[PDB]
């Protein structure tokens, strides 16, 4: 059973300010996304990400995660991440759930 | 089944300019691509995109995006898609096909 | 049976200088893995990857891939790539592998 | 994807007199069945037949077949069958489909 | 994910008596199993069975059920079934349990 | 991966006699068969056998067991197996394999 979606993230003045989880990274902002699946799992599927939509500013650093956090039988977790002085026009990510 | 390959779209001068059919974007230019599987499906696989090959001008802003238009039993279009003054020198999509 | 992962490739800094198999591409660089699945196949897997995670120098183009060697039914190698003058911080891929 | 069911075929007073296809035997009878599938297949499954249910005259040989003709993506042709002087006075057959 | 097993029922001396569930049918017994799966499903699978062993008198029909009452995705519930003057001696159900 | 097949048995007189390995069965024989899969698995697939021909004497007791020995990645050991005074004309068994 394999299910497939798309996160649009958008702007990234819509992102909420989060704190930092590696000591390295200052004003991490993220969208994150608690996405249930449509038809529920036994076990949590393999979920894989995938950057397909980028618009960021040139003059400053590309600075960006697709970030996967949890994944349970009934959805997922993931944000579009970034951090510093990094600007995002938009950031889309592809996913997909494989029964395992 | 699982069925998978890569787009080499190249360097964007050898791109089609194309309608833009989202109102914020202009000079819309995309390699799309009508690939057939080597064995067709019953119904329609899921289909992943994964930009796996980047080559971007840096004085001006990245945006790019891996688009899905459609999948079929047979096949699926999909395209290396970028617009205004983005620069592409080359990039690569990966695709994997999945019989749901 | 599906597998994944993730290659967390870290700063250009410590990866390996290697010969271009590119004639378009000098100062070829590569941090290379040789990953072996915790639970062998018969035969080899599709494998799909996908950068995850990117943190690349503004002044320079952005010059990646997120490169498949070979895949056998034990594991594959798969790199973080660059050349020329690109200066990476950071790039993670990450990775599923499925029974064909 | 599995698919299963049952073919009652009753007292073979009420099955089919049919044209023998084995030089060894005589009086052939069946009740054969074109089963479709609830979901085609878009190549013939795998099917398996089972005996699930037999009542047969003691004062002759218990003679029978569960025979299984033809399957297409669509369905299968199968039969209960008997010759020479076997009484059956009821025969079912359970079977599944799967996809290969 | 697929799972499989044998009912050794053995000889009918052990059986229970129980009320018929046909009209047609008098002395009903049956060897009842309430079979757990090793590894829980998530939905009830399909189930197969099949009579691998027999051993009946011969002054008397044969009259045997491999009979399938229940699945559930936990288990099953399954019996080697006979009536009226049937004697049998032994007998043993094979099956198998197959995630749909 | 599923594969399935048949082994006709035929005639007892052409059955080997065997020792037996169950303390209440003299005169035990069978005609075994060491089948081997068109394709090699992995690991031992699932192997489900069912009679779906007899052909027996009447005036004797039925005293049949369609038995499997061993299931290999390769292929599997099966027989058609009776015992005491039955006489068997015929014997057919169904199989399939399955990939678990």
């Amino acid at each position: 059973r394999v299910q497939s979606g798309k996160i649009n993230c958008g702007d990234d003045a819509g992102w909420a300010k989060v704190p930092s989880n590696d000591p390295g990274r200052d004003n991490t902002r993220e969208l994150a996304k608690n996405i249930t699946f449509a038809s529920p799992y036994c076990r949590p599927p393999v979920v894989l990400l995938s950057i397909t939509q980028l618009d960021v500013e040139q003059s400053q650093n590309l600075r960006v995660i697709a970030r996967l956090y949890s994944v349970s039988p009934t959805g997922f977790k993931a944000s579009c991440y970034t951090w510093h002085n990094t600007k995002v026009y938009s950031m889309s990510i592809s996913w997909i759930s494989i029964e395992n």
